[PDB]
C-alpha cells in the first residue's frame, strides 16, 4: 500500500 512509498505517504 502506498504509505510504504515515502512519496505517497500524503493521507497516508
Amino acid at each position: 500500500g502506498c504509505c510504504s512509498d515515502p512519496r505517497c505517504a500524503w493521507r497516508c
